[PDB]
């Protein structure tokens, strides 16, 4: 295992993370939570993603109790939470001070852990001053609450705004940012995040990298029985996939998945480290509903060298999705 900053801060993750959303819960039970939490650190992944809309708390529950049963150093992990859906009364969602403050305190206690090392606004909130929100995460870093705070799947106008913010009212900036970026979602880290990097070093810790196991292969030639797209509550999901921008995704997969056979690599494989070979990515958080999953997930990481320069321009002649740089008169 290689670690790498989260963006310009000092913070050091483990280039692969664990996340626990889908799973945690509902086909990770706390046992397996704490077999594949366990498995992970062995490893030397050393970021555990949870927040507090998954399974309504669940996760994270199941999370804390696997933390205290197996009693690491609590210097040598870090662990999130992400705050926007805390049920569905209108002070139990968004990024209100009230809502960003109560999914706080009620994440150290599901977490059972004394501070969060990062907490992040799971959406952007369009009915919420940004300034309000960057206020109140300031009061949490001064009670010493959290230590690092950031966002998912915001747009550039509205980092660029936090940053501002931030620096107008001498509050403490954003970190980092959680989007979802894999071989088939390129926007926002390419693209619309790109002036950000040298502007504010902003972190990244990548959301899907297999595209929900998309880009394991595993969906070519159908929908296995035991598989995300199948598990109830999911069809919305295997309904996106199942649109004609998703069939002709699926078909792109096909020929990624030629390529990783000439290449002597699992497609699962060139596929995380696809993710890893942008420097702008500081770490790739895999998900995993099972033990061989994890451990199929971490063998990626023995063929870096198979990742050339050639082999990302032919991914990118595949998929023609590479987002245009900036524009110049
Ligand atoms: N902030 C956000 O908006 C956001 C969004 C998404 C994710 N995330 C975070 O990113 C983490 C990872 O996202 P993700 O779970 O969507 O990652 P992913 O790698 O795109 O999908 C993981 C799923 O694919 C299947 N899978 C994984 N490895 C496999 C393998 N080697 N062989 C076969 N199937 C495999 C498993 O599902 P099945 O076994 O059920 O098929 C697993 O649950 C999440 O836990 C969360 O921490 C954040």
């Amino acid at each position: 295992m290689e670690y790498r900053r989260l963006g310009k801060s000092g913070l050091k993750v483990s280039e692969f993370s664990f996340g626990s959303w889908v799973t945690f819960g509902k086909q990770v039970d706390g046992g397996d939570a704490k077999t594949l939490m366990q498995a992970a650190y062995d490893a030397g992944i050393n970021f555990f993603d949870n927040a507090e809309g998954y399974e309504q708390g669940n996760s994270e529950a199941l999370m804390g109790a696997a933390l205290k049963e197996l009693g690491w150093d609590r210097d040598s992990y870090i662990v999130s939470s992400k705050v926007f859906w805390g049920g569905s009364k209108p002070t139990q969602k968004g990024l209100s001070r009230k809502h960003v403050t109560d999914a706080c305190n009620a994440a150290l206690k599901r977490l059972q852990v004394d501070y969060l090392d990062l907490y992040f606004c799971h959406r952007p909130d369009v009915d919420t001053p940004i300034e309000e929100t960057v206020r109140a995460m300031d009061a949490l870093i001064t009670q010493g609450k959290i230590l690092y705070w950031g966002t998912s799947e915001w747009n550039a106008q509205q980092l660029t705004e936090a940053y501002g913010v931030a620096r107008a009212y001498g509050l403490t900036p954003p970190t980092m940012e959680q989007p979802q970026y894999n071989i088939l979602e390129r926007r926002k880290v390419e693209g619309d995040f790109l002036p950000l990097y040298e502007l504010f070093g902003l972190g990244t810790t990548i959301w899907s990298p297999l595209a929900s196991g998309i880009l394991t292969g595993k969906y070519l030639e159908g929908i296995p029985n035991d598989s995300r797209l199948n598990l109830p509550g999911y069809e919305w999901l295997k309904e996106r996939w199942s649109t004609p921008d998703g069939r002709e995704k699926q078909a792109q997969v096909r020929e990624l998945a030629d390529l990783a056979k000439e290449l002597g690599i699992s497609l699962t494989h060139l596929s995380l480290l696809w993710c890893l070979a942008n420097p702008h990515v500081s770490t790739v958080i895999l998900g995993a509903s099972r033990l061989s999953q994890l451990e199929d997930n971490l063998a990626a990481l023995a063929h870096k060298d198979k990742v050339t320069p050639e082999v990302m321009a032919r991914i990118d002649e595949i998929v023609g999705n590479k987002p245009a740089g900036p524009q110049r008169f």
